[PDB]
């Protein structure tokens, strides 16, 4: 029974925490010497692209309120906290010649020491879509392959400064989303894809550059730091369970496996065997870059653990110039015969399907043979309602049930022999939600935008504390 | 012609200025020992009643940022600034026994010395709807005639603490809107009359108590302070020009006179003659309270000057249990034949009718014989649009035309013989617009809610500085 | 013999301590954003009701001087300190929508870390009569059963913020005195029942709501916090030993049982059996509210331990519109023949009867079967005398004898089989004594009201340190 699930259902080394990302929570966008990211420029030059015409300038000010956030995490009582570093905060010109920003570095050391002073293990993510505008304007950010070198300098800087305290690193979080919405749909920064953009090619380049960035940085950590710092490095991928519309149509079973390949295979096959997946080569063909064999040699096996981000699920079936969206040759369906795959959440794109996480997990271990996994994101948003008062606003029953159901399923995947080491809820705080602006609330901690971002736990947080404290 | 209007069109002693009110700009709702006002409880207990479900806990933070507001005022170059004191900031329990708050007194004293250091004359308003919650809760606030004594204590504090430097006082601003929307429509705080409220009776009592509070405070100033401090005291009234829908229908002409009577005569006749206006006794009859004869002697001529707030105008015609709304027996028309009385501002209720201000002024002078008038409010709101970048956003041509046409008409009124002494635009800053929340902008100074309320002048501010500097 | 009593007469796990309550010591009534409690309004609106016409605006200033109180506690050497949180300090509008006050939370967190730095265990009391004025004014406070929900929000805040370090909680202290003197005699705040009050009904409702607030808060702790924080929760009851005026009159014996029933059974039977005591239903009958059966299921056994506050004792005999006072049908006798039950303290209502505490303890164990008890209050007041210099003033032999005799009797009770876990003297400091104002001194630490509340130990403090140090 899911409602009874608690810490003692898990092995003792199991890790529990929460998560944020720098641009969604920090604010202090032009403070302490930070330079502009592509999200800074996107939200300020294309306000029409954001619900409310808002931006992350202040966000929820974890830049100035990080001490409260740490006190929150100490009360919450979980093992670990996952956050990301703002590239253009530590290097405002993105590359070394641009300046090294001591104040930015001091911020993260203050963050990291606060966490450890309180027994909370930091899990740090080098990159979460916030590309320094300077690198974007000079050579097209991740379009160009120069990005690998700059990224590598940025990475080395973080390892040298923080690697004595941070022992768990991730190069990238959710690169899929950065590629697709950055360059295919043009909904996220830099906002490209109808030169003005091209959903047929750019996404594939960008992803190509992301993966070399990731593999270069892991070679760096592994050759220069790991022996002396003794940490571990890995990466974090967007996932979504893909169900065959018709369990029978062996052709649907195929539209589903293809939908995987194009989402998760696109990143996981490279770091597994040094190459993209067949289906992708087949359907993309010559628009899809190749790896030199030293590149493959570098990618193949570039990680100590993998993190999976899981929210939702879908039915897949087959489809009927060029674009990533169409290259997949599938159609997405939400119901079989009038029945949705699961109930809606506050967000119409998000259907609740706890069994999906069990599946995605088992699939991953089976298809790619990963020996160590973390779930690095999993959570749900609140129904929008500016009408509720706080005692109402905080009873977040759906989220609570969502957490218990997904955590129960993770536990099942383990029984199936998937070696999962921890689970992190998304997100710690309500925060900036990219194109959605401040309207969507994923926090286990509630935030009051009308009164300096006062923070208050929701019942999910009290429940996490009480059920998983240690 | 209007666009050429400048300070040299007016006499040398004429005064130009801008204005705000405490709850709309201050924030710092619970800082520096402020107690809660009825606007605090309303916005927090009934967020459904506010666009966005927002409140003025932070507002545009003038509580902390006033040094900046003062600098803006010094740059703007106008003679004067009109602001109001938050009753429950200085007396957080509303009455003396509730505690005198030194820190809130220190705040206004800093504001005031700050303005005086810069050559800016302070015009101060004791009351702008922000009734101390403690008084509302103890005896129903302006429902009870207890309010007259408490209001007097409050006023005497202010004169004692500030009267050495403030020389221009106003007891109430726009009492009309308070009565009507507080007690007839129930749209504003305390949100009554949509016991529980009675649109037929409460508005008339509230208004009755407002006027006695005003007259008691004026007797107090004049008997106990005027000789030593040598200030001047007055009051500010909502007004709207009322136009006969059909200039020919002597019946329409009268509906228009009656509509004035119930808006402006309701407050003006008592301080002129000691009594309510004839038409209101007729149509409201026995539901309309009466003044003892010593009350009338206190009310009559209880002011050194009067201010009028003008925004818009209207066509009036005759109408075909009880409520203030129906007691007027008029109907409101904008169109005289699908021909609107004037164009829309960014608000559909505000229609631009510059000659309105000229007429209201001339009417007030003739009907009530006021020897000295200020226009204490006048302004317009920008079209909403979260899509513009600041360079576009600050180009506020409508407002700029609006100001010149209205200021031009004020000049006319002075030619017509009205003694107008000054004119304040509304408002200085974009701010909390009551039930409209933050979505409506009246400022000559733009505000960026996304970036700690950064202030930036709009072309109207620039124009006012350039044409009226001194 | 009593005078030789020392820590080595007790088991090793036995706990000694001292205590205060928030409104009696803190002061800082309007500092750090505290909101007003009913004791604030009562003392300020009805000063005639307080000896001297004084209030606890400053009290003995522990709000500012707590570092000093902490040092005193470290010097005193006892295991524990019992204090209470001021509801309206943490939530100045009493309910969440009223604002969460960080600064009041920071205050208790400093107090608490301060005590823990010094090896002193904090025992914390959520409620000690200081009802937020905002709640009293909105819906009559503990008159309404709304209070149960608000009280629960409050309690959950406290457990979330402090429960990582506070491991010993109490929901209410001395609810009896609150009901009776708040609502029957009208002597204490809110001062009712001497509408307007009704000694016949309100006390019974107040008490009814107190017990539901207590039981809701305990269910909350036990279901949402206990597992993660591992604390313990309980409650503290007023008690007085009731002695049969004539040991022979079986009728007197019963008046005594009935007098207990109406003081202690009134609170104790509900948390023991789910219901009021038999005798109270009989004599109060239909005026006594009833528990739905889920209420009784929540109440029954709703505590981890119970504390008893004992001061004095009394002889009871039978008595010959309605009020709590008369419903008891008993009369109180001190003299058994011009032979007083014991000598006077500095207060004529307090008569020294050490075996009282032994009997009350044994009775509680037998009648209600509590497995775990603390004596949470016990102390005596000095003879008034503004004539003594400090060297004389601090020689408090009566108190010192009083403590030894009572502590001796506690030891007896443990021989008699009662499981007493600790004992706290009352109070640490001389302080605000409610209707008695400052004229009455219960402190083991003297206070000099003439010289910023300088603290100085009295011989009893010295003795307690010397005999009970650890
Ligand atoms: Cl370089
Ligand atoms: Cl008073
Ligand atoms: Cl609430």
């Amino acid at each position: 029974d899911a409602t009874r699930i608690s810490r003692s259902d898990f092995p003792a080394d199991f890790i529990m925490g929460t998560g944020s990302s720098a641009y969604q929570i920090e604010g202090g966008a032009r403070d302490g010497g930070r330079g502009p990211s592509i999200w800074d420029t996107f939200t300020h030059r294309r306000p029409d692209m954001i619900r409310g015409g808002t931006n992350g300038d202040v966000a929820v000010d974890s830049y100035h309120l990080y001490k409260e956030d740490v006190n929150i995490l100490k009360n919450l009582g979980l093992d670990a906290y996952r956050f990301s570093i703002s590239w253009s905060r530590v290097l405002p010109g993105g590359r070394l010649s641009g300046g090294v920003n001591k104040e930015g570095i001091n911020y993260y050391n203050n963050l990291i020491d606060g966490l450890l002073a309180n027994g909370i293990k930091p899990f740090v993510t080098l990159f979460h879509w916030d590309v320094p505008q300077a690198l974007e304007d000079e050579y097209g950010g991740f379009l160009s392959p120069r990005i690998v070198d700059d990224f590598c300098e940025y990475a080395e800087l973080c390892f040298w400064e923080f690697g004595d305290r941070v022992k768990h690193w991730m190069t990238l979080n959710q690169p899929w989303t950065f590629s697709v919405h950055g360059y295919a749909t043009g909904l996220y920064a830099p906002g490209r894809g109808r030169s003005t953009g091209n959903p047929g090619t750019e996404p594939y380049w960008v992803t190509h550059h992301l993966l070399l960035a990731h593999a270069a940085a892991v070679e760096l950590y592994k050759n220069k730091f790991q022996r002396g710092q003794e940490g571990q490095i890995g990466i974090s991928h967007a996932t979504q369970w893909m169900e065959p519309w018709d369990e029978n149509s062996a052709s649907d079973v195929e539209a589903a496996a293809r939908a995987l390949d194009f989402m998760l295979g696109w990143f996981m096959e490279p770091i597994t065997s040094g190459d993209y997946p067949k289906s992708m080569k087949k359907f993309v063909g010559s628009r899809l870059p190749k790896f030199s064999p030293e590149q493959s040699k570098m990618l193949k096996g570039s990680y100590d653990f993998v993190g999976l981000n899981y929210y939702t699920a879908s039915y897949v079936t087959n489809a009927s110039n060029f674009s990533y969206n169409t290259d997949i040759h599938v159609t997405y369906e939400t119901d079989r015969n009038g029945v949705p795959i699961g109930p809606q959440s506050g967000s119409d794109w998000l259907l609740i399907y706890p069994e999906g996480i069990r599946k995605i997990l088992v699939y991953t271990k089976k298809t790619y043979n990963v020996p160590l996994i973390y779930v690095t994101e999993n959570g749900v948003d609140d129904v929008k309602n500016t009408n509720l008062t706080l005692s109402e606003a905080r009873k977040d029953s759906m989220r609570l049930k969502y957490l218990q159901d997904h955590i129960f399923n993770v536990r099942q995947a383990m029984n199936d022999g998937v070696n999962v080491k921890g689970y992190f809820a998304w997100s710690l705080l309500d925060n900036f939600e990219w194109g959605e602006g401040y309207g969507v609330r994923f926090g286990i901690i509630h935030i009051d935008y009308n009164d300096n971002f006062a923070r208050y736990p929701k019942d999910s947080a009290v429940w996490l504390m009480n059920s998983f404290h240690k």
